[PDB]
């Protein structure tokens, strides 16, 4: 269906068209620098003037402004001093502007977006989030509605952030695509570390990687990577871009990978396929590898996370893709799984697969929860589309 | 093959090893032992001593040993065990699972400091598995933990023969320190061998 809002957008003959806003610190992050690069299109015109303001809430902090000249991109740079950081336990944010002005000064075209300033990088095997490494208290988000499928509403979204900050959850992985737009603002304007999932799955082919090996999908996927990549970069809570889930590692994952960290180059990438430790991954994220028991599988194997930890030439920091299956009464082994996480340094932490309840409402008139073959479809999974931390009315499992 | 340095009960331990008007006398007892022993084939590791403490002179006599021989790892324990004057990290007695963590000196878990950051040299255990008579426990625990983790080879179980001398009452009786008169001593810690002494099996 259309499961998303569709809008209408009047812009002027001449527009902005993209902008890029990165950032970068010194050593002790007093001192750092804004980066809102600019593009614009259409006729180009000398009197045109480009203005980028920092507006730390209702107050003004830094500004500059440039003429264009590409003739149709222009760079700025906004010095900041003792800049409010940004972390999952701080959402400070700031409403930076970006102004599409006349010579005289009448203002043509404005376009603003919440920036926040953080540092994600990988050195010594740890992640590293302002200086400090990252406790990975993850959840599996799905998108979906009890009553209305997967359209989502804001409502919905500020109520999840609510009981999921409630529980001491600071990430959030999109599961298995880019989510709602806004679900990215609320998320940098309350504190949650998201992990974007680009949309790519094809589990069920066999073998795993006979299309993602194959260069005539490269078109498609990087479409379906290199889109989510452009529209989501300015956003500072999202810290990881995830190429897809187990999709197997071919040729365009590692083409896909060096085009990610050649566009935005101030997040580590992470992806689960082939066996997850290839070399279009930087952060090495299994599903589902025990604690201690060993799971040697041909190819795929499961490894103990200590022992993928103590594999030689392995430097790559570790977190956990999925783990902790919440079917019902369950989420067993957590404890073991949080002792090894306190324990080892390079294991950072997982994803609690999952948060909501893919539950959809039947009418006996009495609603009931229902499950993969109870509408009559067929081949259907039964109740293994129930695996939420709370119910899809959101009552606390 | 070790080098004959101890110097465990100086204060700090690595008092002498670091001054450098020792270097004459440690390299005389490092470099005469490199030279006489280099050409057996069974000689695999050269060790620069057993904890003595990690100063400077231990990084120039790892130096000269590395460019001297450089077909054979060199390992040295002192300093935590995990210092550039070693290239086989051999912590003393590293517990499988807990961790001991001292000042300056720490006992990590052998699992963690596998998983050190930046740590890529093999860890073998300089000393482990105390055989004090009826002993050698949590071996298997140790034997797990090394066959499950391939960079972990394994470790030396201490020690081999009881450091026992015959006294005499006319009945012989095995002694320990103490027991010739001699003071300070340190009692039956002088009997740690997986044989007796005769060589009769423990």
């Amino acid at each position: 269906g259309i499961f998303r809002d569709v809008s209408l957008l009047h812009k002027p003959t001449t527009q902005i068209s993209d902008f890029h806003v990165a950032t970068r610190f010194n050593d002790d992050f007093s001192r750092a620098v804004l980066e809102a690069e600019v593009q614009m299109c259409g006729e180009l015109r000398d009197y045109l003037r480009v203005t980028v303001s920092l507006w730390q809430g209702e107050t003004q902090v830094a500004s500059g402004t440039a003429p264009f000249g590409y003739a149709d991109r222009v760079t700025l740079r906004l010095n900041v001093e003792n800049p409010k950081l940004w972390s999952a336990e701080i959402p400070n944010l700031y409403r930076a502007v970006v102004e599409l002005h006349t010579a005289d000064g009448t203002l043509i075209e404005a376009e603003a977006c919440d920036v926040g300033f953080r540092e994600v990088r990988i050195e010594n095997g740890l992640l590293l989030l302002n200086g400090k490494p990252l406790l990975i208290r993850g959840v599996n988000r799905h998108e979906h509605h009890p009553l209305h499928g997967q359209v989502m509403d804001e409502q919905t979204m500020v109520q999840d952030i609510l009981l999921m900050k409630q529980n001491n959850f600071n990430a959030v992985r999109c599961s298995h695509y880019p989510n709602h737009p806004l679900w990215y603002t609320l998320c940098d304007r309350y504190g949650l570390y998201v992990v974007d999932e680009a949309n790519i799955e094809t589990h069920g082919m066999v073998p795993m990687n006979r299309l993602t090996d194959d260069p005539r999908w490269l078109p498609a996927m990087s479409e379906r990577v290199t889109r989510m990549v452009q529209r989501d970069r300015n956003h500072p809570s999202v810290i990881i871009w995830s190429l897809g889930n187990e999709s197997g590692h071919g040729a365009n994952h590692d083409a896909l990978y060096r085009w990610i960290k050649s566009v935005d180059p101030s997040r580590p990438v992470q992806y689960e396929g082939g066996g997850a430790d290839t070399t279009a991954t930087d952060i090495i994220c299994p599903m589902y590898a025990r604690v201690d028991e060993d799971q040697p599988f041909p190819a795929v194997p499961k490894w103990s996370i200590k022992k993928w930890l103590s594999l030689p030439g392995e430097t790559r920091p570790l977190i956990l893709c999925e783990y902790a299956h919440a079917m019902g009464n369950s989420l067993g082994g957590f404890a073991k799984y949080w002792q090894a996480f306190r324990q080892y340094p390079r294991l950072q932490g997982g994803f609690v697969w999952d948060w909501v309840d893919q539950s959809l409402i039947k009418y006996d008139g009495n609603p009931w929860s229902a499950y993969g073959g109870d509408f009559g479809d067929t081949p259907n999974d039964r109740q293994f589309c129930m695996n939420g931390l709370v119910f899809a009315d959101r009552t606390p499992h």
